[PDB]
């Protein structure tokens, strides 16, 4: 299905989550008042950048990867090598995009170890994790990992490429209740003809997870679709090509603008 209109709780939901992400890009200006910001995640070969933060008020630990902020990032967008998901040996013929891949290996001590200390201090605290266009694929690899080791695991990308093939979009869609969006954890925004969600090419064996949230022009609740099966449709359907306008900008939020109040 392709449906019109969302509630508009989940609506705001949604504007927090790209408030996060797009924040990452500027030392996480003006992110939400009910957020406590935890230590850096940093590796200076692949110049992955993230943050772990908590929100007491919602009982929610919060893992934010920012997206490509140099030529390094860059390299790493553009090795669209399948390489397997070691990582979950569970995950049957699971194979990730390769570039992000090495991202991941780069930063998973950091992030497993700081995810471990707040979990275990805030055992009844849910996990979530949140990312913009290459910080989407971090967070997506991140969330797989999280949900194989630990309850109350969510997902909100936005712009998010292909993060892997269909065997890992299936484990996605299982390990996150994907079959409704009444049960879905792992909410996959896009917005109008943003042409990343359109790489890799399905053709080279990639797919995507997750219920697609597409943001039509002018953005709110009633003009957000909820969009499921296999059916080309949505943002995908728009065929836009690259790194265009409707990549950089999310709910009205330019990547490190630091406009939102
Ligand atoms: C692409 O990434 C994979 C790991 O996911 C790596 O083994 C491979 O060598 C990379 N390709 C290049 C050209 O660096
Ligand atoms: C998956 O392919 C790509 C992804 C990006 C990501 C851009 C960003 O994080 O701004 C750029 C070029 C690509 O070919
Ligand atoms: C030009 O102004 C508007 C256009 C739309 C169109 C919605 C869509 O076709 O999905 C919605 C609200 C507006 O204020």
């Amino acid at each position: 299905a392709s449906t019109q209109g969302i509630s508009e709780d989940l609506y705001n939901r949604l504007v927090e989550m790209a408030t996060i992400s797009q924040a990452a890009y500027a030392d996480l200006c003006n992110i939400p008042s009910t957020i406590i910001k935890g230590e850096k995640i940093y590796n200076a070969q692949t110049d992955i950048n993230g943050w772990i933060l908590r929100d007491d008020t919602s009982k929610e630990i919060i893992t934010v990867f920012r997206g490509t902020g140099s030529d390094t990032n860059l390299q790493l967008d553009t090795n669209y090598t399948l390489t397997p998901f070691d990582t979950l040996p569970q995950c049957n013929d699971c194979e990730v995009h390769g570039g992000y891949y090495i991202g991941w290996i780069s930063v998973q001590d950091q992030v497993e170890s700081l995810v471990k200390q707040q979990a275990s201090q805030y055992p009844d605290y849910a996990l979530t994790v949140t990312g913009h266009s290459l910080g989407a694929s971090m967070a997506a690899l991140t969330a797989a990992q999280l949900s194989a080791t630990y309850d109350n695991v969510r997902l909100y990308t936005f712009g998010e490429p292909r993060s892997g093939n269909q065997a890992f979009a299936s484990y996605m869609n299982d390990a996150f209740q994907v079959s409704s969006p009444e049960t879905t954890q792992y909410f996959r925004v896009t917005h109008s003809n943003d042409g990343i969600p359109n790489l890799p090419p399905a053709e080279q064996g990639y797919a995507h997870g997750g219920v697609e949230y597409w943001s039509v022009d002018p953005y709110s609740a009633q003009n957000t679709f909820v969009c499921t099966g296999d059916e080309v449709q949505c943002c995908e359907a728009q065929g836009g090509q690259g790194v265009n306008d409707a990549h950089t900008t999310y709910f009205g939020m330019t990547s490190g603008a630091c406009t939102w109040v």
